């Protein structure tokens, strides 16, 4: 299946970790917009992104190349499209 | 797991289903804000959206509640966090 990450924490603290992904290019198969759980009662700035691997290999390459801070929270999961 | 739905289409065919999800309130358990694919060329409106279903049951009704165009493609996925 299509592997898929999902990173949390604060909505500026995401704006640098894109930069990251500008240089490693070759290393994830889809970025998708920033985005979050929208819905009538909000709490505060929590945007959260995603990224597509094409494989599990590839996938703890991204993670070597880019530092996620202690306060961001990873995902593991598979999708089926 | 936790069942996670993907409809695609026009940006605007979106605009409309959203309202759908409103009466719906008790099937979904967390609703995404519109996102897409970004990357530096791209091509056209096809914003993306999400949803996710406490069981696979529940996502059944909601597909009996809301009619998806011959022009929307759904998605069958499951996610672990």
């Amino acid at each position: 299946m299509t592997p898929i990450v999902h990173l949390k924490g604060d909505a500026n603290t995401l704006k640098c970790l894109r930069y990251r992904f500008k240089k490693h290019c070759t290393l994830y198969t889809a970025v998708s917009s920033t985005w979050h759980w929208t819905g009538h009662n909000v709490k505060h700035k929590s945007a959260i992104v995603t990224l597509t691997y094409d494989s599990e290999w590839q996938r703890d390459q991204f993670l070597s190349q880019v530092k996620i801070p202690k306060t961001i929270t990873v995902s593991t999961g598979f999708m089926s499209i």
